[PDB]
């Protein structure tokens, strides 16, 4: 059932710890090795940078020939003799805040201009952006593996050294999500019109779908600029796609070369997307690897987990997040490939107590195996740090070996996850609520983000009122998502993208996030899900257009919904709560022939109704909400309850989260007390009165 | 010197707290009272709606003739009973979470188009936003006026009244700073035409300082869209000096009206700019009042303090605001008309524990006076909530004036508050360290902050590097302030707008962050402080314009700099510190001539000196640091010992912030643990004390002489 890292034939708690041997003095090697598996720690992780190791064009030291710190080989030999496993990564790009990203500064002196990323009027966009298929840039590429892969592939766990995974580069198309921009590199663009003639085939067939008047694919340019027409948004959409693509053949370019040594460890990517300690983000960032995780099984992409504090302010962005991984990468445990320790900013404290709280919140919240990011501190050799001497403060281990207050949070966490991994691994929450994901909405990285300072996409510009990122960030993810948690109401999350079924009947509910657009295939499934004996909650938006903004009315007509958008005032009453105030003006007032009214504006107009179809139920509610008041609260708790869902405990104090994590035999309930004050409070299922410290955490054992 | 509230000649700590009588059922507005006095709170405060009492055209009601909770009338006379002063705040705008700000249904679906803020396309901003000098918004506020303000002049203290101090309006600008959009109107077009043919008197001397070709004022037209050259700047600087006299119009105007009904209380107002718990922006509204705290000696502001936790992310907000308040308003103490308690967002908890640390924090950053908002959380009556019906959480009393887990913290800090008052109003802190407050920097609410939708300023297009806004809240609000305080330096900040020489000579160290444009009289200043014997402290730029971006080389002429700008490594060494990261590959790179170079690039290029001229010195640093990273806390360590400024205290925690206040009888040290660590640590004054300290805690110590 579950998915676990596995050792010796049992589950296994993957516990590793970062420690970058290129920022540490060699003479303490053996002591950050031997501390970190003090702490019980299995695996030390770090980047083999191609700029430290290339010293200058095919002058390579991995001995230690002209550093002692470029001696990789003597590191390898050191994991070995203190019984740690490795994980390697050699980039070819590794950030970790290392000048030029990684790439050698003689690379990026001799490379070509048609190497480099370039804007819309072909300037290069960053000295240190190199383009993906860049011919130039994938030959130097290829020689550095040439060069270290022989060697990653002598020290695998098959011939008994410690290597038992490899990341491939670092945070495919990172520079995008920063930036906001677009390699608009020629031979990038040319790729793109080659996906367009995939996809549409004829001039007629773009035409028909964008609205364009294009007289053939030589008219057609990539998109730039703020999103002014729907044939402006249609663009952008499929340029969208087009990046998932080029991502895809990029890791896949790298993949092929790795394998060709007889390289046949796990491979790894990460994802990023934490900012100042929440995680609304992240899913826009896993959205842009939905080609990548399609194609490759044999991927196991982990979570980049920044919490900075540990908080109600931040308490369901962690959960969120390995939930959303889950649907997307079914096959792989969830794990954290950088789970904060200690922190990158001096001046972003990262508090021992809080990030151990974090640990066991996060074991609470399913995660299977994570690598303390950063165990050991570093210091910059040589210059080559982007921003300081230092590589973070406040870790395990300080650049000296130091023991520092994280150092024993670290081992007690470790402690009890070696206690408990071959049963806790093995249980997952009882989940009666679905949440579907819909990727398209989440296809924005270069037109609507939270570092994307203007925002290209303006939805009332197109004659649409919901935002697809205010749906997501507000709507769901910090509303629905944050109110269930803080509920303690389970949920599993779905990828609705050729979505079986099957696996949504053994839910009591869905509950699906609508914008004004939706594709056929999803309008179908929902149609089908309720008419076979579905329950499914829809709002804010019956959808009646696809994702080109063409009319598609599937799931309007096969409800039996009709409907007119008209403005009242922001709040309404909804199941007999006053005053639940909602995000627009504009709302659906629902015609109510063979439908329940449940929902009503200002002057009494109907904005949401339940009814029978086939089967099943629908409750649909023509306006928006998230968690910004306690009638928000009220109305998910209501919602949950049409269904006769029920919590797994009584919990006498509401502000105390619990997660039950179950199997046959062994029930964990996490208690997660994510407030400053002291709490005491009794539970019992749906002596027994315990005191919980403040931004604290108990676990409690039963055996069934 | 200390500035600070007197009742009957001694100094008394303003403690108020806000009790909504609209949200409360009137059967228990004693109770409420009662609970509120048994604090040691004097005052009580309320905001007075006119959507609440105006409850139709011409319909008023203060006596509860038509819903209990409209009887004003007897909540003053409670007030009176139950022995407290009363602070009324009659709006016409309030916010306060109640619909349509406060302003009445009636009026908003009455008034005409023209009423409103528009955009410069002409279309409504926001149904509940008005345009502060509409004909028909001050017609119809003057009726609410002529009702509410007889009741106000009735119960003054002077009369034997409670009322002490009325709130005029409700942080002026707060609603159009929200919506992201600024005011296009065409009686603020009209009155912005007059501004400028006042200020320039001919269209030919406009055009000599936008550098236009203007034929009359007729073709000057309001600036709209993104600033594309030097002249577009110069026009939305002025446009941000004609919103100062607008908000200063209106505040006249409205001051005036309260006058002429014999009121003579103390009237107040109230400083917006707190944002998901930090106040960085704060500055930039406390610049839009610049022309009302010259005019209005009489005015009151006080600050409207939102943190919501209390921790190392936010420990510098609340003293920067403080210290910036009194540059601005100096012959007033430093009072929080809205000083958080509980939290207006279920979402966003506020826990007593946090409250209680930043009561007594602000303690030690100088506050003299605070209105805990809110003391009494409401219910909104009548659907009026405009968010949902309950009206703020984890309050001091809840709806039905039960003690929740704040009251016993308010109960706590107002006992040391009231046992201490006497001496601890009277204390300083000694600053050897002033921080100049160049108001031009913040100007910038039209074309660049954190709420405005549209950026219109890019200065890279002007041919310039240093964005103003980003020097004031990473270089010098985030950036040195917050530096000196994590130090443990105590610093004053001055504004340098008409700047007394002789309010500059007490300090060993003035710090300036400049950008490329600075005022001709500013520069002029900086020149004579360091001729007659100041020590200054300057980066990241020796300035060369003025505040129209025209040449002005007084500064860099009057200190003998000579410099070429020049691209490098974001990293340089200084005072020995290597890899500095700092903000700009641009840098100032100085001629060594008659100087001690200091800093370097990557290429060892001259980036930092230090010089004597006249009787001074000069310290110029040619590029931007802030406080993100360890070695920008060194680098700020050096520059203060420069001229050997010590703490006041040896503390054996760096991570420990302490204030010492002093007078001539008392000593109060304050510890603050802003880390989620318990903390032992030993101290002596510049054998050891050893003291413990929770997390996000606090200890005070007092000292007899």
């Amino acid at each position: 059932s579950e998915k676990y890292f596995v050792k010796n034939g049992q589950p296994h708690f993957l516990i590793s710890g970062e420690v970058h041997y290129f920022r540490i003095n060699p003479k303490l090697w053996r002591n950050h090795l031997q501390l970190l598996k003090q702490t019980g720690a299995d695996t030390v992780s770090t980047y083999i940078p191609w700029d430290w190791h290339e010293i200058e064009e095919d002058d390579f030291d991995f001995e230690g020939k002209t550093h002692p710190a470029r001696n990789l080989i003597r590191f390898i030999k050191l994991c070995k003799e203190e019984n740690l496993d490795l994980i390697v990564k050699p980039g070819p790009y590794i950030l970790a805040e290392y000048e030029n990203q990684g790439l050698p500064s003689w690379l990026l002196k001799k490379l070509s201009k048609n190497a480099f990323a370039l804007d819309e009027n072909g300037n290069v966009i960053s000295p240190d952006l190199v383009s993906y298929l860049s011919d130039e840039f994938l030959e130097y590429t290829f020689k550095w593996y040439d060069k270290v892969m022989p060697i990653i592939s002598k020290h695998q766990k098959e011939h008994y050294g410690p290597i038992t995974m490899m990341q491939l580069c670092n945070e495919i198309g990172v520079f995008q999500w920063l930036s906001g921009k677009s390699d608009y590199n020629p031979k990038v663009i040319n790729l793109y019109k080659e996906f367009i003639i995939q996809r549409y085939k004829t001039i007629e067939k773009l035409n028909s779908v964008y609205s364009t008047n294009y007289n053939s694919f030589d008219d057609l340019k990539a998109p730039s600029g703020k999103i002014k027409l729907r044939s402006d948004y249609c663009a952008y959409f499929d340029f969208h796609l087009f990046f998932r693509e080029y991502y895809n053949k990029y890791i896949s370019i790298l993949k092929n070369k790795i394998r060709s040594f007889g390289i046949n460890i796990k491979l790894t990517h990460n994802i990023p997307g934490w900012i100042y300690g929440n995680a609304s983000e992240l899913p826009m960032l896993i959205s842009t690897y939905s080609e990548i995780m399609k194609n490759h099984p044999d991927i196991i992409f982990g979570l980049d987990h920044i919490p900075e504090f540990v908080s109600f302010r931040n308490a369901h962005s962690d959960l969120a997040c390995n939930k959303i991984l889950e649907a997307m990468q079914p096959e792989a445990p969830v794990w954290a490939a950088e789970f904060q320790a200690g922190t990158r900013e001096h001046h972003v404290k990262a508090y021992a107590k809080d990030l151990e709280t974090f640990y066991i919140a996060s074991l609470a919240h399913g995660i299977k195996g994570f690598n303390y990011y950063m165990f050991s501190q570093g210091i910059n050799p040589e210059g080559k740090g982007f921003y300081g001497k230092t590589f973070y403060f406040q870790t395990a281990l300080d650049a000296a070996s130091n023991k520092l207050a994280l150092y024993d949070s670290i081992k007690k966490v470790n402690r009890f996850i070696r206690k408990e991994q071959k049963d806790l691994l093995r249980t997952n929450v009882n989940s009666e609520i679905c949440v579907g994901f819909y990727k398209p909405y989440f296809f924005t990285e270069l037109i609507s983000s939270q570092l994307l300072k203007e925002k290209k996409l303006n939805v009332e510009e197109l004659g649409l009122y919901i935002d697809p990122r205010f749906l997501r960030e507000e709507i769901l993810f910090n509303g629905l998502l944050r109110g269930l948690q803080t509920l303690n109401y389970n949920y599993d999350v779905v990828d609705l993208e050729n979505c079986d079924l099957k696996s949504l009947t053994a839910y009591k509910q869905l509950w699906i996030t609508s914008a004004e657009f939706m594709d056929a295939e999803t309008q179908n499934l929902l149609s089908e899900f309720v008419l076979n004996g579905g329950n499914l909650i829809l709002y804010p938006a019956v959808p009646t257009l696809d994702n080109y903004l063409n009319r598609c009315e599937i799931l309007k007509n096969n409800f039996g919904i009709e409907f007119i958008t008209k403005d009242s005032s922001h709040k309404v009453s909804a199941f007999g709560i006053e005053d639940v105030f909602t995000a627009f003006s504009k709302k659906q007032i629902y015609n109510d022939t063979n439908s329940k009214p449940i929902a009503f504006t200002q002057e009494n107009e109907i904005c949401g109704i339940r009814k029978k179809i086939g089967k099943g139920e629908l409750t649909i509610l023509g306006f928006a909400f998230g968690y910004t008041s306690d009638e928000h609260l009220e109305l998910i708790d209501k919602l949950v309850k049409l269904n006769k869902i029920k919590r797994e405990l009584f919990v006498s104090d509401k502000d105390i989260q619990f997660v039950v994590r179950e199997n046959n035999k062994s029930r964990y309930i996490f208690f997660l007390n994510y407030h400053n004050e002291r709490k005491t409070f009794n539970y019992r299922k749906s002596s027994e009165e315990i005191s919980i410290a403040p931004f604290s955490y108990k676990v409690i054992k039963e055996n069934k």
